[PDB]
């Protein structure tokens, strides 16, 4: 599909409790996202001068917009943050969002970062009160085009990714629901999730996705303070 379509759908997904068009600027944002993904993989530094030279060229006057849109894509789609390390040379580095120690690449140049989807899953569990029926998780993920039993063009097979990979990584718990027979399944945060982030940091990420303040999620804000 399209990186920016999926970004738009991720912002919809986070509003579940309440479209990009093809032009030159769209192409310049995708090309920059590709360049930023290349630098992330080798922890390469990138400058504003490199971004102009290799991608922006004759759209220098749209640089602020293209960089902002590309930076939003890197975060919400790939869980990569763009951080300024030198204001004078306009030098930036690419690090994993919420400082998670996982991106699912594992020195593999096919693989797309999975930290974006991991943060969304942790968010959704949080959003449903820190324990979510499996079927409700799949319903919410359907909003961003992620489906159990279907190969996803960025993230691979989500059913295995959530119930296997992220259980073995201890980001998630996936278990039989107590009192159910025959058996239903639920997700919670795993111990690595609690060790690497907090409810309030995840609420801020969620809120920021749609330009909203965390306080505008009153129940989730109160739950995040209970920590």
């Amino acid at each position: 599909d399209d990186f920016l379509v999926v970004v738009h759908q991720i912002r919809q997904l986070f509003q579940y409790q309440e479209r990009p068009s093809q032009d030159i600027l769209h192409d310049k944002i995708i090309d920059l996202v590709h360049l930023l993904l290349r630098k992330y993989r080798v922890k390469g530094l990138i400058t504003k001068a490199e971004m102009l030279g290799s991608v922006i060229k004759n759209y220098e006057d749209y640089f602020p917009e293209i960089f902002r849109e590309a930076s939003v894509c890197m975060q919400l789609l790939f869980g990569i943050d763009v951080k300024e390390v030198d204001p004078t040379s306009h030098s930036y580095v690419l690090v994993t969002s919420l400082n998670l120690s996982y991106d699912g690449i594992q020195c593999n140049e096919q693989s797309m970062p999975k930290s974006g989807l991991l943060i969304i899953v942790l968010g959704v569990i949080f959003m449903e009160g820190n324990c979510i029926p499996e079927e409700v998780m799949w319903e919410v993920l359907s909003i961003m085009g992620v489906y159990a039993g279907r190969e996803h063009f960025l993230f691979g097979e989500p059913k295995r990714l959530l119930t296997q990979n992220w259980v073995q990584e201890k980001y998630l718990v996936y278990r039989q629901v107590p009192g159910t027979d025959p058996a239903c399944y639920e997700f919670l945060w795993g111990p690595r999730a609690h060790a690497e982030t907090s409810k309030m940091k995840v609420l801020e990420y969620i809120a920021n996705a749609n330009g909203r303040d965390p306080t505008s999620y009153p129940s989730l804000y109160e739950d995040a303070l209970r920590e």
